[PDB]
């Protein structure tokens, strides 16, 4: 009854284009053997550069999750670790052909589905989980993120734009499907913002194919939203993703308060270093443990 780690039961690819660069990209997702984690390959590069999907290879955190080594990045990583964490996946390898991983339609609803098209493979080794013990909050300005114990998986978050088109959502994902009422969620922009992000070289490969597109008043995109409270829900989506930078599952509450990349690695570091307020810890029996996970 031992709740057991996971790897792909067959390779995944997908194409599609950086947010960020614009550029095309070749994405494939292979299994990986017991307690690889999550590791990302730049494939176009001679030789080919990995990075473990860990808080330690957090480089940027300026409008998404980016890993680094050396000179070498990968951009935008947190809607496919948030698929990952969603899933239950312990073990990938994830080869892309550019520096940033395709955006799809903006959520993690691409990735979920390509996934689970191709299945889930249980490895012969416990999956290690992270218990939150104490509670750590990190705080600078008006933001905030924390850690508290709780006995389960559950993302509490609030936004607070000042905007006619607006903020609150709580999910416990023992109660809560991660597919059906967070994975949808897609990232948003303001049209304002777009112009100076165009200057910068970012949001090149943005469209309503891939965000909800917000002037002052109105979604543009012409079919609306997927969800009332989507923005709120793709901040979770977001957050989730960055939880995994852990390396495992947690068993505690992510609470945000107008977090996003930046704070949400100055709480996973906090996290790490304040080794009083977390434990890994596996589950022997299945049906005792906190958390479950649908079939493989
Ligand atoms: C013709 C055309 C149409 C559309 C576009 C576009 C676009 C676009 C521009 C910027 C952003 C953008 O960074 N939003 C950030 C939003 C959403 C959310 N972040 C995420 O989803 C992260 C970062 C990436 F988004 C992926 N995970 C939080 N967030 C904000 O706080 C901004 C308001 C600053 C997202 C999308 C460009 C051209
Ligand atoms: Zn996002």
């Amino acid at each position: 009854s031992m709740i057991k780690q996971r790897t792909l039961k067959n390779i995944i690819r997908a194409t599609g284009v950086g947010l960020h660069s614009g550029e095309k990209v070749y994405l494939t997702l292979k299994p990986a053997p017991v307690d690889t984690g999550i590791v990302f390959s730049r494939t176009d590069l001679d030789p080919v550069v990995e990075i473990p999907a860990r808080a330690e290879n957090v480089g940027e955190t300026t409008m998404s999750t980016t890993l680094v080594k050396g000179d070498v990045k990968v951009d935008t990583v947190e809607h496919l670790l948030s698929a990952m964490a969603g899933l239950g996946i312990d073990n990938a390898y994830v080869e892309l052909s550019a520096s940033e991983v395709p955006i799809m339609d903006g959520s993690a609803g691409p990735f979920v589905f390509l996934i689970q098209s191709a299945g889930l493979q249980e490895q012969e080794a416990a999956k290690k989980f992270i218990r939150i013990k104490r509670e750590v909050s990190v705080e600078e300005g008006d933001k905030r993120a924390v850690f508290v114990p709780f006995d389960g998986f559950k993302v509490s978050f609030e936004i607070d734009f000042d905007h006619p088109v607006f903020q609150q959502a709580s999910v416990d994902f023992s109660s809560t499907s991660f597919v059906k009422e967070v994975s949808r969620a897609r990232t948003f922009g303001f049209m304002r913002d777009i112009e100076y992000l165009r200057s910068q070289n970012l949001a090149l490969g943005g469209s309503v194919e891939n965000a909800i597109v917000v002037d002052e008043n109105r979604v543009l995109n012409e079919d609306g939203l997927r969800y009332e409270d989507e923005f709120v829900k793709h901040k979770i989506l977001d957050a989730i993703g960055d939880l995994y930078l852990l390396g495992n599952s947690l068993i505690g509450e992510f609470r945000g308060f107008k977090s996003g990349h930046a704070l949400n690695n100055q709480l996973l570091r906090t996290l790490i270093a304040d080794k009083d307020a977390w434990e890994v810890v596996t589950f022997e029996d299945a049906r005792t443990a906190p958390i479950s996970y649908m079939r493989p």
